[PDB]
């Protein structure tokens, strides 16, 4: 009945409002600490981040899950930091990305589960800070290694009552196969969010997995590149269908009775190394609202479309409170 | 005049015999610091450390170059400790090795010849610990990121007057080709060693480089896989060749008389996570000696083979001295 932050345990009530997926700086192991210019400087990086929690916040915002993992150049220092600033819960996350180091992709799947029960169970690094959700990635058929890191999230997970959350390629129905790995290990749906699924509307994917009882992450609203056509990085990064056609996926959702499975989020970030080295830049020029894209465009586009309070409410503080508090089931 | 080391620059007289390509700890970047475990612990890595610089020390090593990139899993202030307590120089590495991660990949020749920059003029992270060497490697033909790498090392090296070593594969001859694209940078080859240089029977690839002006690292002579053949983490690391042969090729550029050329090394490490998760304790069966195997048997096995004490001193003390000591040419 606690939910572990990047400043300690917290209640169910305290999580309040949460974005299941977001990011403070999108990077590599160890990037952040030793090339801080790259984001203009350490300093620089942390008032932006500062700025934008503040402001996500002001739109009622009052928890964020960062999922950036070890090999996605988590920085849990840096969450620490802008956590105690801006007064937002961070839940900080285990797990591997799309991007393991040598030392990581030659493990087996005892020792990748070993490590991720240190960062659930012991802390991360030296800070003694504990991840309070597993994090896991596919872009298209599982590799090998990818298999194992699967196996070792739902182990994990079955050992500590703490969640996974994925990374898909939802036009390669990533979800079908993360699924299949996951319930072979006996991990109940419920404790998995098949992420980045509104990447397409494809609506017989969504329900499939939304009917086993798996949570459906819509966590890229804001991502468009309509208007940044010819913009190489912004399209395989943001595709080219509207905000508004990602959003409607919430209410498609909601009217086949699955607004219970429904996390929503903006996949925002504040530092981001892994595209054309402006790829920010570029994103704020599409989403000048950060974070606060989804309090203040999304929540009122679906109020507009008659999407009562009571079911808003539902999705963006009541789902990923039972989502997030560790269980079994 | 100065070179920098993890305790801050020495004159070049401080250096001594120095060994100029060895690890603490081959690891991937941020993993020493993320998983300690791995290596039983932190301490236990830095104690195993301290204790194997001593034993080199008291075989007569003032200074080691540990040639661990950013990639490589260079832990900087981990150096400076080991360095304090064993009174040992060691020189700091930047550059990039063959594992760079996607944050690194996507970069261009001039953001990598900053971050090279960075790490040498300004400092490593922010320990205000200077790199004193650009380590480079090729595994066969270079990537076309490889090429980039090695022409931002060339750049900064022509900034700096700081040196270049290379990680090569010996038997594709890829001396040629760093030699080749390091010289279409206006490089000077007496700020460069080509490395694993002894992973070859191919003597005239040798001479031809030396004679070009290259220094050649003959740097993993205590390797080798004879008597272990079956396992194959170790034979694709160690090969299988003798040290004998490894060092005896010492002797084949000093008959052709190019020891002005040669730079001697073990490729130690303390600790290592880039192959299967026991590689380390499987070294320390091969050499039980550590680092001291080339002052306790390289040299006298040349001495016994008739090579002069001032040969021998000679690419122990002067070359590394001449390599290190800033400069273009
Ligand atoms: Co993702
Ligand atoms: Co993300
Ligand atoms: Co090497
Ligand atoms: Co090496």
């Amino acid at each position: 009945d606690r939910i572990n932050t990047v400043r300690g345990p917290i209640t169910i009530s305290e999580a309040g409002f949460t974005l299941t997926h977001e990011h403070i700086c999108g990077s590599s192991a160890g990037f952040l600490r030793a090339w801080p210019e790259f984001f203009g400087s350490r300093k620089a990086l942390a008032e932006k981040a500062v700025r934008g929690l503040r402001r996500a916040r002001a739109a009622g915002v009052r928890t964020i899950v960062d999922v950036s993992t070890f090999d996605c150049g988590r920085d849990v220092s840096l969450l620490a930091e802008v956590s105690r600033a801006a007064d937002v819960h961070i839940v900080a996350a285990t797990g591997l990305w799309v991007d393991p180091p040598l030392s990581m992709r030659l493990r087996s799947v005892e020792e990748l589960t070993q490590f991720f029960l240190r960062e659930i169970q012991y802390g991360i690094e030296d800070t003694g800070i504990r991840a309070g959700i597993i994090k896991v990635a596919t872009t298209g058929k599982a590799t090998p290694f990818q298999e194992l890191v699967l196996k070792a999230a739902a182990r994990a997970s079955l050992a500590t009552g703490v969640p996974v959350t994925t990374h898909t390629a939802a036009s390669q129905r990533d979800g079908e196969q993360q699924a299949a790995i996951f319930e072979s290990e006996g991990l109940s749906p419920s404790r998995v969010c098949i992420g980045h699924s509104d990447d397409t509307d494809d609506l017989s994917y969504l329900t499939a997995l939304a009917a086993r009882g798996y949570l459906i992450g819509l966590d890229q609203i804001p991502y468009s590149a309509i208007g940044l056509e010819d913009n190489a990085s912004a399209s395989v990064l943001m595709g080219n269908r509207s905000w508004q056609t990602r959003a409607l996926l919430i209410k498609a959702l909601i009217d086949q009775g699955y607004m219970k499975q429904i996390l929503v989020s903006n996949d925002w970030l504040f530092g981001f190394s892994l595209y054309v080295t402006n790829i920010m830049d570029v994103m704020d020029r599409v989403n000048p609202d950060g974070m606060a894209f989804i309090p203040l465009r999304v929540i009122p586009f679906l109020r507009e479309k008659g999407v009562p309070q009571e079911t808003l409410a539902g999705i963006t503080v009541t789902n990923p409170a039972r989502f997030l508090s560790p269980t079994l089931r």
